[PDB]
DNA sequence: GCTCGGCTCGGA
DNA sequence: CGGCTCGGA
């Protein structure tokens, strides 16, 4: 089991996104190699801010586990997490998170700003990218009306 | 047509985050008014429900899009009890909200100006007003005897 | 109709 | 009660 492993199976995720004319963004949560959350974009059809793809997957997981707070997780989204869905990981005290694609205009994971390996903040997220990068900017960029080159 | 004020909603987040103090979870509230009208009422239930996001004011955005059938809030104004967190704070971004009222500042994890200041950082599509001190005699009286510390550090 | 506008949902 | 803004604050 490895990161490309468990990333195509957040890449399934993302097409249920993709589906129901979200944002095709999709999130699964691993812990000692072994899935305890699932997520993918509902903004849109639940009319929701907050139903993001990492965020259904760490609703999930602190259900599972019956604790809000999951420490030594790993969270291997689609995307790079934004300023909302960062916070929640410093909430649930995972260990790292995986990402394809870099949101080089809003990212809040080393883009536009650093919230996870910030000095004064009581927890750090170890961050690894480029894994996958190429399958999860396709599904973006057709979203948008985007090239695959501004990834 | 009638105008209330900040401390007359903050009296209203004050009461549900006294429920969240009677779920012995962190006594905050937060409540979500539009136009003068409440359309989102929030308390923190993390620990009661299991949920990292079960916070104050992302509760209270819950039910503000779900009245308004749009996961877009604009020119809407939160009212807190205690200053938004980083998932709190871009949470208001998603949402697209106006302004945002909190009574005590978090000297130490503050996203609204003490740590950091996201609502207000340049390169974001949106900018939300923040409004300080209403009611933070109060506020500041539920959050101390929870983390058993004086009046002195708020 | 002649691959929408400007770009990381349509207030991107 | 510990030591500070849940108990890994
Ligand atoms: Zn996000
Ligand atoms: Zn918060």
């Amino acid at each position: 089991f490895s990161h490309e492993y468990w990333m195509r199976h957040a890449l399934t995720l993302a097409k249920r996104a993709r589906d129901e004319r979200e944002v095709p963004v999709g999130a699964v949560l691993v812990l000692n190699n072994r899935v305890i959350g699932e997520g993918w974009n509902r903004a849109i059809g639940l009319h929701d801010p907050t139903a993001h793809a990492e965020i259904m997957a760490l609703r999930q997981g602190g259900l599972v586990m019956q604790n809000y707070r999951l420490y030594d997780a790993t969270l291997y989204s689609t995307f790079e997490p934004c300023v909302m869905c960062a916070g929640a990981m410093i909430h649930s005290r995972i260990g790292r998170v995986v990402f394809g694609v870099r949101n080089a205009k809003t990212g809040a994971a080393g883009s536009l700003m650093d919230v996870l390996h910030h000095p004064g903040m009581n927890h750090r997220v170890e961050i690894t990218e480029g894994i996958l990068a190429d399958e999860c900017a396709a599904l973006l960029c057709r979203f948008f009306r985007m090239p695959r080159r501004v990834f």
